[PDB]
């Protein structure tokens, strides 16, 4: 993650951040699949399916068995604003700025 100046400045750069979260591209269902040393979550819609396949120890903000909307956070994180943009549209990605530059 980032504090200060630096998350400013990723923010008005709309710069990808290293340590990026995953959001859904859709709406859906989760289903969690977790391997003993492999981790996937699966986004499932009623005529769709969504996998995002995730190093094992990234934090989850997901209950199992819980719909999510397009553009929503999976694990923690900062999200990549241009990913936000495709998947949830100019509105969304306004107010994600505005709030996350606010934060600091």
């Amino acid at each position: 993650i980032t504090q200060g100046l630096p998350r400013v400045i990723e923010l008005f750069e709309a710069r990808r951040p290293k340590a990026k979260a995953v959001i859904s591209e859709i709406d859906g269902v989760v289903r969690i699949e977790e391997t003993e040393e492999k981790l996937s979550v699966f986004v499932e819609s009623e005529g769709f399916s969504k996998e995002y396949k995730l190093p094992k120890e990234a934090r989850l903000l997901v209950k199992d068995g819980d719909y999510v909307e397009a553009g929503q956070p999976l694990t923690r994180g900062a999200i990549d604003p241009h990913q936000l943009l495709e998947a949830k549209g100019p509105e969304a990605v306004e107010r994600y700025l505005v709030e996350e530059i606010q934060k600091v």
